[PDB]
């Protein structure tokens, strides 16, 4: 099948073996930034005709690009860096991918083996450093192990609970000649013998039974359902159970559906939290009962039976004790439960209409709401216009903060892998680079990065990348001259005492600083600004119509606040529904 | 002495205690970027009237700024970040400070103690991660320990071999009220009982004896002499021994002195290496026999007695076996040896004139040299003009690569802490932020950042910082559209096969991309470009005269090569003296 | 309440503070072996009038004695050793206590703080070494922390899932004078915030419901019920559900009860395993689904709903996925379920008589059985006679191997903490020392150690301890000249090819070697031997009647085999029911 590039008996550099290992893995895109310790790999990289490299302007831009790629496709993301500083500049991405469970494979060059542990030029114990922030990592000590390690890395990165895997390759190993054996068996006896088995009809039977015995059932869908979109959908029409989602599960189930309670959590809708607060059957599929969702654990879903299906055993019972658990692939769990539901149809007569109304009233008395002031642009409205003009078919990349929450609240995702946002670690400067990856992974798609002026600038250097790689990335910048989310907290908990949260120039407090348009100009990317709500729709429309890259600097009043809001460690009775820094 | 801000019996937040601990340490400048987990500290920070905060646009800019501060002053550098992503974004700086032995103290907020180890929002085992890349680190588990930990951190960071120390402070510890005890004794029994003692007249006597018995003595000065400038100077006029320096020791001894052999190493002058290759007495003061200096160890200084004085015992004998070692402060070693030299003056009759000539001939037959082509600007010449126009009294910040080597070769440092450059780890994107720190630490000084287009862009966001903080930073950008140092290696070892080393836009190969001037414009920083050598002096002169920030985009032909050059792991007989990518 | 021994304002050595901390913890017995690094503690120990020390002849005898103490009482066990070799000689005990979840506190002296990490005399990184084999450990760095660390150690050792905690105390800290503060609050925010909450009536309600809905229910009781003897008993008479127990749960429920299916597992009764193989409701209380119990996981209890109640969340779902879990104290779970069972009595009408008969038939067709040959002594019979003569009220200590399995099969424990045997790690040489601890903890009890000639000799030096401490320990030695359990495996899987399993003297293959009676003689402990089954009852009777220590060397044919037997990783269909090495 795989047509190689070297004679079956022809020796090649380890570098060449590693690249072929990537080709053999199906990799066709990598984000690598050249450095002395990784030159060989880059050279070997040019000899490949199937793998293309998107050279970023910073290694952090490399990983985030790799995450965007992974998140927007389902394929693993591949980033490559050199030794020392190259490697250290990946840390945030690795930690981010681990926290959000994103399939990733990072390759870093390392000093020659004999030089390791001598404070050699450009060296750092990257395996030591990254051990706690990666799913697993390796330090190649012989060119013979390359094929096996690369296969184990991709296997581990994409199986079970997806996650990052780093492979450290010494320079001398890169230059060493050898005849690769593409048959070696992986050495993963423990991991593999612990891989969940398909769900038993036994357990699934108990769930379908718990459902029929409930009056107030609620689905609590998370990131773990991103691949069971159909299965999940079907399950919903067979049970008619309201669907509340996490920030990571957005898209698994359409937001524009009447059964959709939308997002729950600290900034979830009042009705989604209500539904969970008063439920009697919590179907937690693909979630990890995070604190930004439970608040006070003892008070979370305290009135119902909890069914928790997760691919990671270490997650079942970590914070909430289920009354029914199922360790395994939620996609298969749904597939099985749908069967049972289709057969015992009539004998079940599932009807939760009364529950849905008790809910649809809350959805009515407390819908997501924003306020418009004069001709100022409401960020929510901006996002809403973007939704409308793109017909909600756009891939949305995001920074971290208020804009991130509004980009989640006011856009309606039809499918999963349309929403790329750093949730667990919440890393700033994620949007622009992530957009880059999503675009390369989806050439014919609309890719809009909804950023904040704070986040946007951290990895603004990637604008050079977007231009040179000629990627149609659109940047919907919601500029509010501040570090919004931190600012909102100062207002509500520190009597609005600003502590280094203003990003503009104090010398000219009324001038928009910096002038993001000029950053775009420097990288030859057409840009425009809008201040009046009136001419916002056309602005967004222009951005979309103009071929290629485009930056739309949208100005918003900073006193805006994300709502509703359940303070950290709170209860549904603590939800804040109104007020702003105004 | 220290007038507090809280009643001796008045409880305050841990946050307030930590800041007072910083004031009590003499800290008057910190570089902190606000985040949820560190809000309290930032609030406590606003209540301080002695400590000023320089808010960067990226946490990596925060640390590098802290390094620049430290390096340009001698004081420790203080950077503060939030939990999770804030913390991870410091890794490169910490690793950099450890490798170059820079006094640093980093404070990171952390999630509440009870939340630690639960995959909480924005958390990462920063102490675990940073253990191998820091001199030492802590995880505060009680507000009572703050005073002690902060004192131990500064003590450890600045004593012995300077280095980075990270202190992890949980959010709940920050908000906890207490009465600080500023008397607690440090718990450093092992460390302190191992702190080198002043040099014995015994050993020093043997060195002064070895000197008188030598014919070809050579001083190999390194970063460890940055505080013994005078002592070193005196020692030289009492012995008349030629001074070769490392990239980290530049400035310890004036480059514009006839006894100065300048820098040795991979890119050292042909005469400095010659002097060491043929010496019979190597006086290695404050060096760590790095590979970019020794190349092939068995061949390095293989013809002479090696005297190695280092403050770190783990360094003496790590690569080269001394024939005489002295574990202790080189400043004191010099002080003592100078005494012995002044007394036994006449009876010694130290004269190495013949050696100096055998050398001064090499210095003549092989001086540092560059070539001029038409009206193109030679980067070396540019730097030389900068030297002239600033009278070599400027503080020079640097990126990593060719420009870094030329900025080292063609500038004459009169004193130490005038040359701030990442040597051990060699981190890119170090120059702009480092310049920021050096400037804040030296308000009335000329601070020029000699950058490369590759490095400059990684942390270009710090231009916003420079403007808002109104710092007179000058950026002498040597734009060559490539990743120079990597490019030079492709030329000499890969038949000039470019592998992702071009930073411009392939669509318009002749247009300078990006347009660095517009980046400057976005942040309101006056900028200009020069392409003709003719009008270079005026350009540089303008940059200097124009009050405040200034960016001078200097265009250079990329086929330039740094010379001479001893390939990695080579010998003096392998030194390359000519050729370029032309 | 606690009357101290030092003035509230009187400084004392750390050593004195540590002992008072032990007195304040209720400790009245410790097993310590003096060494240079721990002298101070031993001195401080003599000044205590409440704590008595049982000096062993080996530190391994110290820990095992501490385990026996703990296991036979419920109180934590306290052993103390010196630095270096003293400490290392505890490793096996610590690992043993961790594996079996035994409350233990070990204190080791350490070299002075300043000497740590210098290869000092008698030092070893005991905290580093023991980190993975202890529940938690400490390294005291200041005399001020002694009170707090000791309190945290006992708290952690006895709470949640009991386990070993080691405290490393530097010599200088021991001699340092201070005024102890017995009020300091423990620093266990994470641990404490994660301590299970009492069971909710919700879950308990579901269990009681699952019971009424089952036809073939089976209780799978383990070590975790050792403190819920009554609760468990009551639960059984309210549901009439058969009770199968693990090797660690023996005694929780009386073996001499008709509802008792006895022990299950690799060497469990054929009927206990049958009951589990064909059950429809597995009530796993206080067990950890060990492999010596499940064999092939997919085949274990594969026909029923699994309810698993455990105090350790990390155990629920580790090997078998429950259909109902309850993280919390099984004692409280039982208490709650018994209430529900008493009220809904009539409406439940729980009757499992048919199940019990389907079982009582197996119990009849396949009872535990042994064979008698001529006048040779059957080890099983010996143990049975011991049971009879002691009326099953004796505390039984054990070695590891065949004798251990027979001591478990042929003795009927009425209550928990009557059976002290190393199960998880299965350490040899555990019996004699454990007996010592059980005896000191139960002065007026019959304490018989059923040992094997292999195990008995490893810590035979403790016979000196038994005599000097004048403890009424009886040693029922089942001498078979071999390493039985290993021997049985050679017979069934290696064609009886003996590989170093014979403990006698090959020169006189028929002579019993060694002569255990003479070991007893050396320590002045009356002893006797029996070879004829006929005069066995009187022999055992004598041992019991003779005041004080006594060793009865019982000779048995070695070709005996433990039965039944399900080979490692097997199924109930693989159970071996007959055959011996004969
Ligand atoms: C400023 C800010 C505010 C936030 N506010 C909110 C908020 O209000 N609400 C909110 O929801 N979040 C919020 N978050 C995000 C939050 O931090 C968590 O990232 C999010 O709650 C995690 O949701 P999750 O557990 O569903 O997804 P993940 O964290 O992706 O976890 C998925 C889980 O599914 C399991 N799983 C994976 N694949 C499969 C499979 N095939 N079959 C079965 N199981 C599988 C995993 O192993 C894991 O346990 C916020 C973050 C930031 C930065
Ligand atoms: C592109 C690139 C090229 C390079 N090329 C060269 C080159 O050609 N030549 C070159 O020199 N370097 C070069 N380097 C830098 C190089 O990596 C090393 O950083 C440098 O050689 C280290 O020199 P050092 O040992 O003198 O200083 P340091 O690394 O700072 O080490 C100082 C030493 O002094 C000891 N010491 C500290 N304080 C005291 C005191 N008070 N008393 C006594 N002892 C003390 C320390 O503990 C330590 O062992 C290059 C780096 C890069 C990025
Ligand atoms: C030669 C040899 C042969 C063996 N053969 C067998 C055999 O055939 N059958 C057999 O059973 N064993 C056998 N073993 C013993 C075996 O290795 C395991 O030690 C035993 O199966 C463990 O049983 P357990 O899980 O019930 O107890 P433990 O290992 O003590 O585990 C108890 C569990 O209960 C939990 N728990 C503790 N306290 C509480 C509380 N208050 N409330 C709720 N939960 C709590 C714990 O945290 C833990 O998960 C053998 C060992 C040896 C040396
Ligand atoms: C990146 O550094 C190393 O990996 C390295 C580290 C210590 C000893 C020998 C080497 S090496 O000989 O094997 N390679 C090397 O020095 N390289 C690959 C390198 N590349 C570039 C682009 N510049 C410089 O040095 C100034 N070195
Ligand atoms: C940064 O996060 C934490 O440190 C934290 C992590 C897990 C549980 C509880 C907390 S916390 O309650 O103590 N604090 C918190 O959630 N903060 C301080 C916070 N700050 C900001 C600016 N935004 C958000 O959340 C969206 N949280
Ligand atoms: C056990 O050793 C140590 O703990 C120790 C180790 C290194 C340096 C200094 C000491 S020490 O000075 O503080 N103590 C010491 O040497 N002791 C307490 C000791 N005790 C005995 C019974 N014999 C010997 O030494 C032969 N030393
Ligand atoms: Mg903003
Ligand atoms: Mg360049
Ligand atoms: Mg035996």
């Amino acid at each position: 099948t795989f047509i190689s590039r070297f004679a079956p008996d022809q020796p090649r550099k380890g570098a060449d073996i590693l690249v072929e290992a990537l080709e053999r893995q199906g990799v066709e895109t990598v984000f690598a930034y050249p450095g002395g310790a990784s030159m060989e790999i880059h050279q070997a990289l040019t000899r490949s005709s199937s793998i293309r490299n998107v050279l970023p302007r910073h290694e952090q831009g490399g990983v985030f690009a790799a995450e965007g790629y992974a998140r927007s496709s389902g394929k693993p993301g591949i980033c490559i860096a050199t030794s020392g500083p190259g490697a250290t500049n990946l840390v945030s991405g690795l930690a981010d991918a681990l926290l959000d469970s994103v399939p990733l494979v990072a390759i870093t060059g390392q000093v020659p083996r004999r030089m390791i542990g001598t404070d050699a030029f450009q060296e750092t114990p990257i395996v030591e450093v990254t051990r706690s922030i990666t799913k697993h990592n390796y330090l190649v000590m012989d060119v013979e192990d390359i094929p096996r390690i690369i296969e184990e890395a991709f296997f581990l990165a994409t199986s079970g609970r997806p996650g990052p895997v780093l492979v450290d390759v010494p320079k001398d190993i890169q230059q060493q000649l050898a005849i690769p054996n593409w048959e070696q068996a992986m050495r993963l006896p423990g991991y593999m013998s612990r891989m969940p088995k398909p769900p038993e009809d036994s357990h699934l039977e108990q769930i379908v039974r718990l459902i029929s015995e409930s009056k107030k059932p609620v689905l609590y869908v998370g990131g773990g359902c991103l691949n069971s979109s159909d299965e999940l959908g079907r399950f919903v029409e067979l049970t008619g159970i309201p669907v509340a989602s996490t920030l990571m599960g957005l898209g698994s189930y359409p937001c524009d559906d009447e059964l959709s309670l939308h997002m729950l959590g600290m900034h979830g809708t009042v009705y989604a939290n209500y539904a969970v607060e008063h439920s009697d059957l919590l179907l937690a599929f693909g979630v990890r009962f995070d604190d930004r969702v439970t608040g006070k654990l003892e008070a979370f879903a305290s009135r119902a039976k909890i069914v928790h299906i997760d691919i990671d055993s270490a997650e079942i019972g970590k914070n909430k004790t289920p009354h029914v658990s199922v360790c395994g692939d939620v996609k298969l769990a749904l597939q099985g439960m749908n069967k049972v539901l289709e057969n015992r149809a009539e004998e079940l007569k599932l009807d939760f209409g009364v529950w849905r109304n008790e809910l649809n009233v809350q959805k009515q008395k407390f819908p997501l709401s924003f306020k418009t002031f004069g001709e100022a642009i409401p960020p929510q409205y901006a996002i809403k216009v973007l939704d409308e003009l793109t017909d909600g078919k756009a891939i949305i990349s995001t920074g971290v903060g208020q804009h991130q929450m509004w980009a989640a609240q006011f856009y309606n995702y039809k499918k999963p892998r349309q929403w790329l946002s750093s949730g667990g670690l919440g890393a700033m400067g994620f949007g622009l680079p992530a957009a880059i990856g999503a675009s390369v992974a989806n050439p014919d798609a609309i890719v809009v990065d909804i950023d904040g002026d704070g986040s946007f600038i951290m990895n603004v250097q990637e604008l050079a990348t977007i231009r040179v790689e000629n990627l149609p990335v659109k940047v919907l910048l919601l500029n509010n001259q501040h570090l919004g989310m931190v600012m909102q907290w100062e207002d509500r908990f520190y009597k609005a005492n600003r502590a280094h949260t203003f990003l503009g120039d104090p010398a000219q407090e009324d001038e928009i600083f910096p002038n993001m348009l000029l950053f775009a100009a420097a990288c030859g990317i057409p840009a425009a600004r809008v201040t009046k709500k009136a001419d916002l729709r056309e602005a967004i429309q222009t951005m979309l119509d103009t071929p290629g890259p485009y930056l739309l600097d949208v100005i918003c009043p900073h006193q805006e606040h994300v709502l509703p809001m359940i303070p950290s460690g709170g209860t549904f009775n603590d939800v804040i529904t109104e007020g702003d820094g105004r």
